[PDB]
């Protein structure tokens, strides 16, 4: 029962959470086309590596937008699940970041992000396939 991030942004308990509580790592992606072109210029949404909140029962990866403004969907899918990538905090219009996070079992290393971001300049980003193959494979800590 996702939403639209557009709409989902605007609220008091999502502006300034803490979003760092617990165990944590980090874990870079790679970006590809459906090519495996690597556009190291676009750096425009995501800034920092993913992160890995690993929690008791599955791990819990992170990653930050810039841009949350411009996101309006969002459907991660690996092998053949789509996961559903939830909200955890969201800083407002002036900072302009959105946190979103999802678990990934198996040790997890590529995933299809499936969204379209727009932002008036003049065609519109929908990103149909999105092949991002995360720098690790992320297994979460039964036993640490």
């Amino acid at each position: 029962a996702d939403e639209s991030l557009k709409d989902a942004i605007k609220d008091p308990a999502l502006e300034n959470k803490e979003h760092d509580i617990g165990p944590r790592e980090q874990v870079n992606f790679q970006l590809l086309d459906k090519n495996n072109e690597t556009q190291y210029y676009h750096f425009f949404s995501i800034k920092d590596p993913a992160d890995v909140y690993y929690t008791k029962k599955k791990a819990e990866v992170e990653l930050d937008i810039n841009t949350a403004s411009t996101w309006k969907k969002f459907e991660v899918y690996e092998n053949n699940q789509k996961l559903p990538v939830r909200l955890v905090s969201y800083s407002p219009v002036p900072e302009d970041h959105a946190y979103i996070r999802f678990p990934v079992s198996d040790g997890t290393q590529e995933l299809k992000i499936v969204s379209s971001t727009q932002i008036d300049d003049g065609e519109e980003t929908n990103y149909d396939y999105t092949k991002l193959v995360f720098a690790k494979p992320i297994y979460n800590d039964p036993s640490l």
